[PDB]
């Protein structure tokens, strides 16, 4: 009858909800606290720290994420409880934070290529840009570039692989279109750091250019959107792994040419201006 009735927790609860709080928010500390205390079989002002360690341990197989909110969730119930006189203690000062889990930043969206694409820029700006995002270059990839790495006539260029073994990409026509605007030879950057500009710079750069689009995120921000966009094009996995020279394949299998006219068909597909990618996709591309 009484058992599983916290009459403390919806004290907090009207408290949370006089302070402005959403049902989301609040429901969900509640629902947390509620499901320590079944567990431990403690009323939840009274739990103890070895009690919640234990629960933090071995309540569930709780992921990263699911670990760090609910610590939140614990921490504030307990300062809540210390700060209004309901307890002299606070059991989560003996309590290590968890593990603090990745935070997923914006992903790059098709429209932010756009603005992207559309800010006025000087065109080794743009080239910048459309070797992250369309060929999935690396900023100190993109500095190095030289006309003599392009074959336009093929439509092809070399970059690294893996280590230190070669790899060969079809170019996207927005690269052969640009490449034939840079230097046919020699540096595409040139600046004083082996003849072309410093990585640092060209980081820099693609940064300005995003704030100046709107768009929030950094080079290799642009390089994620481009093996998203082509899983979201159709691509199969394992081509856009190929294409970005993902370090989950061997160095043989990203610089291997048997597979060419499905990298070449695939890169071509990329188009910010248009195929259900999923959380456990989006971690085969990730770095
Ligand atoms: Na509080």
């Amino acid at each position: 009858g009484f058992k599983g009735q916290y009459p403390m927790v919806n004290r907090w609860r009207t408290w949370q909800f006089a302070q402005s709080l959403s049902a989301r928010t609040v429901e969900e500390r509640v629902a947390t606290v509620r499901r320590m205390a079944a567990w431990c079989g403690v009323e939840p002002e009274f739990a103890q720290v070895e009690q919640i360690v234990s629960w933090l341990a071995e309540g569930g197989n709780w992921s990263a994420r699911t670990r760090w909110t609910y610590y939140g969730a614990l921490s504030a119930w307990f300062l809540w409880l210390q700060q209004q006189g309901h307890r002299h203690d606070n059991p989560m000062v003996m309590i290590g934070r968890p593990k603090r889990p990745k935070s997923v930043p914006r992903p790059v969206s098709n429209l932010d290529v756009q603005r992207l694409l559309a800010v006025r820029a000087h065109k080794r700006t743009k080239a910048m840009i459309l070797l992250a995002a369309f060929q999935g270059l690396r900023v100190h990839e993109i500095a190095q570039i030289k006309g003599e790495h392009l074959d336009l006539i093929e439509r092809t260029m070399t970059v690294t692989g893996k280590g230190n073994v070669t790899a060969t990409l079809p170019l996207h026509h927005r690269v052969v279109e640009i490449a034939y605007q840079m230097p046919r030879r020699g540096h595409w950057f040139p600046g004083p750091d082996r003849g072309h500009q410093r990585r640092e710079s060209v980081s820099g750069t693609i940064k300005e250019a995003m704030i100046r689009a709107g768009v929030v995120g950094s080079a290799h921000c642009l390089r994620h959107w481009f093996g998203t966009a082509l899983l979201e094009a159709g691509v199969d996995l394992r081509t856009v792994q190929e294409l970005m020279r993902h370090q989950s394949l061997t160095s043989t299998e990203i610089a291997t040419r048997v597979t060419d006219q499905r990298r070449a068909e695939g890169i071509e597909r990329l188009d910010p201006f248009r195929t259900r990618v999923t959380d456990r996709l989006l971690a085969q591309i990730a770095e």
